[PDB]
């Protein structure tokens, strides 16, 4: 028995990534698509074939067609919406952010456990082999102690800067199990419709440290790179996985004359998400990202907003 | 308004590739799955979001829910449900490959003009922007003049074709330069227990160039082409399964390897270009699609590489 | 004719990379190699095709079978044998890090400039047609505007670190002829013999930023990316060129979605670098690292010292 | 003690590679240059340190100021030097390739014998951590069974050849594998107007695997050689030319290509290998360097090609 999900909004995100692998996944389907265009929505679902269309986000939520949702809203209508879907009895997975400041995620946490939904914010990164496989390596000793964890994540767009900025963050934290003590940043805004499009991170972990840039007015880059003692871990494709590049990391040796490449070419991370997710709605059991891990994330950002506006370090 | 897709069988590379590439696609759907064990046909169905299911091939065929077939089935079932389609008047992507010798496609054509349906072998790399782009750089005299092409295409299976492997180096060569070879050199070996075809090592001559390579179904997986020129060469990365083998990537090098332009067309989604690209030539009748007659040409040069695998010298194609 | 080189010390930097470029180099050649040791002199100068090995420095400068000096001591010697090699009348190639501190380059300036000597800091890596393609793509707007450069440098020996954290310093000055205005880092000591094993950096260059970390405890690892609005510049074998990779570099424009390699193999950037060397004591006009430049790169080195002291900005 | 080398002419070869390797090397040093120009000796002798200049081969020949030779001439000319070098008593590494004709050899090592002198062929790769890499690993069962070995190596020149090209793929397979082919299938192609041979392309039988190439003088520069078994593949990055081409390293790939392993080998210095492992040779007898009657076979393969390349099947070698 498949997992229905209703979609909300015809969001891009959606169309290009999340529905097809809805429809992909084996434990899932796609039963209804919303928006308050239903020309829009009842096009998009004939394009996928999806059995319904609805002309407001509400009535989807009221009907019995859909078991879950997905939710790629912007930023700004992730807690509304997440909200409502749970209180309709839906479970729901909910687009990174998942809010704005990490104080905001105590009324998701309330409305999942009033209703007795699944609720996750969706990183998909956190449901792919390539992950998996950095943190077991790490946890194996392959790399010897952690020291250092260097990246980037940039593209280029001229008409948010948290939606990527999450990323270094959240793969640093689901590959070593730690948090951040505290944060040195320095962030630029537009000169002219004054929003975040630069911003270069120092965070202390203790044992080790992150630094990591971001920035929406940049070439494209992503990399994430876990440097220990007796070797590194080289991520190729970190976040969009292969829609940037190879799905491989890179184990490097203590001295660089020997290193491995392990290879998950077509891992499809956005499908491996939603069929984490409809397992951890049937059995209560598989690893899905918690709203309190969401939380502690959420709360590095929050940091690095504090730190961008002092000259020293920032308690987390 | 979407063509809609019925399924033939259950088979794995519907299930894993074409069929969600097809639910994908901007201008197609699948509407049915048909199977022997309609159990199976509904579970595929429930999967994919698919509204009908089937208990065999002749009553999905004679429904009016779809108005194209994919036929994912074994080669020797291929002209068989390819006619049956096309007469029940369907639309019918076939997969590759076509036919066992290059004189059984005349009744695929037969059955494609008096049906007045679009019929196709699913070549899919023919759609993809890599394939696309070896081909524009090497007729811009990206790589001066061609003169050898060298490849490969191998596979570790031991449960239990070759063909599905070889028509590939081939095709990939004939798409990219517009050619046809004239002759074959080529030795086969078979399997020493089920005396089936697991190696063979080929020489085509394309008269201004070679074409060498060589597949197996007992090697370690591998899998390349490289076009090479007086004035560069041009080394695809991911030539035939793309994305589920690597980069989605070409190389252009130039005479003296000091510089190289790489070009990149991640997630290209070969096998949603090639149905959307089906589509789009069943509403309009001018898209670029395989053609039987290439088809045909293209089994040719497999026949020639089996007879010149009895012979010790070159074979005319 | 070719310029006649004395080897201050058999040291191992001499041995297998200078020397042997030396003799290997077009206009210039080596006559004599110098140490407290005779016979390990006479050892090294054998091997070499050598005709000359004396049994201290002073005999070697008195000498007029050299026309030039090559210092491959540690750093805490390079001021007192450069002054002494300039005051006997010979042209200086001294060794990276030139000194301790940036003022005491004066005395090194003025022993240049009184006996009318060449006096260089050693920074092969200036030489390579690698750095020279950085520099000049970068210059031709290949990138667009640069905002961020990030890198590393790390070998492990346990058995010192501004040996090699001069290197991201001097290669980014020397990419983008500019000077950053100060620094934010944090340095790391060895818990038995004090000495630094770590640094993290971020230097504010205004238009942008540097950030790199350093470490000699760490696994093998070097890299640089300039990283502007419409491309980066991907250095795959930055400081050890040869010795750690490909001597190449990846100019990625601004979607991804093409990039140019160069390549510039078997470049042999020691022999580059003491054939400018010697094309700047015949002619007086070659590119070569002016002892004004070292120290400005020097007070760049001091700054990060101080940085590591406080837990904010430091001006340069 | 070193031994002390002299150098017959200033070749390019010698100049940019051979020469600076000797005065790096460990256990060596280049005491004179002899050139038919004395000046042009002394110009070269003056940039690399070596103290002794003259005007002929013979007289350098006739000196005590040398232990042994390095002939880096025209093949044309190997032959004969090789036999005077050792005839003076001189231990002689000639470059590649060593004869026209493998029978030619057999003067050579009549040479070697009568003086007691080492006489070697300078297939510098054989001394590289790469090359015996490779080597160790096929013979540690790291491939499974070896099945094809695929590669290439080409260049572009346009001024008044390819056996110089052409016995790298052969020397480095038969090292490799430690066997011999017994059978050669070749096409190669002439220049239309000099009539000298710019391309080959080669299958050779070894029997348990095939080998297969293309060499070429008048296309974009590229070089690869991959050992492919049942097993893995190795990917050899920078066969021939090594750090002049690019990585020094190897690429060990499993059986389903989700593992490899790269092994590095950067700043080998092969060249310099070369010549330590010759000094070896000539102060202790022990030392793998390659052999002549090796050298033989290896030109047995390449006069197999030549007659290959005149008929329209299988040669037997
Ligand atoms: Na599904
Ligand atoms: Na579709
Ligand atoms: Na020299
Ligand atoms: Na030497």
């Amino acid at each position: 028995s498949m997992l229905r999900f209703g979609i909300i909004s015809t969001a891009k995100i959606g169309r290009d990534n999340v529905v097809p692998a809805i429809q992909d996944a084996e434990n899932c389907v796609v039963t209804a698509i919303a928006s308050r265009d239903l020309t829009r929505a009842r096009e998009m679902a004939d394009r996928f074939s999806v059995p319904h269309a609805f002309g407001s986000y509400e009535e989807m939520l009221a009907s019995d067609v859909i078991d879950a949702v997905y939710i790629p809203l912007p930023t700004s209508q992730h807690i509304e919406w997440s909200i409502k879907a749970a209180d309709a009895g839906k479970h729901v997975v909910c687009e990174k952010p998942l809010a704005l400041k990490a104080g905001d995620i105590d009324a998701v946490i309330a409305a999942r456990d009033r209703n007795k939904v699944v609720v996750t914010e969706a990183y998909m990164i956190t449901y792919s082999p390539v992950w998996q496989k950095v943190r077991s390596l790490i946890d194996e000793g392959a790399i010897g102690s952690l020291r250092h964890v260097q990246g980037a994540f940039t593209y280029f767009n001229r008409d948010g800067l948290p939606d990527i900025g999450v990323y270094p963050v959240m793969s640093t934290r689901f590959s070593t199990g730690k948090e951040p003590l505290r944060i040195q940043a320095n962030t630029e805004r537009d000169p002219d419709f004054g929003t975040d499009i630069y911003s270069s991170v120092k965070a202390d972990f203790d044992d080790f440290e992150l630094s990591f840039y971001v920035s929406t007015q940049m070439a494209n880059r992503q990399i994430m790179v876990f440097h220990g003692t007796n070797g590194y871990i080289e991520v190729k494709s970190p976040f969009n996985a292969n829609r940037w590049g190879p799905e491989e990391i890179e184990l490097a040796d203590r001295s660089h004359n020997e290193s491995r490449i392990f290879r998950f070419q077509d891992s499809r991370q956005y499908r491996r998400e939603v069929e984490a997710f409809a397992r951890a709605v049937e059995n209560g059991k598989e690893e899905v990202v918690t709203l309190e891990n969401s939380k502690l994330n959420q709360k590095v950002i929050d940091a690095i907003y504090r730190a961008s506006e002092k000259d020293g370090w920032e308690a987390v």
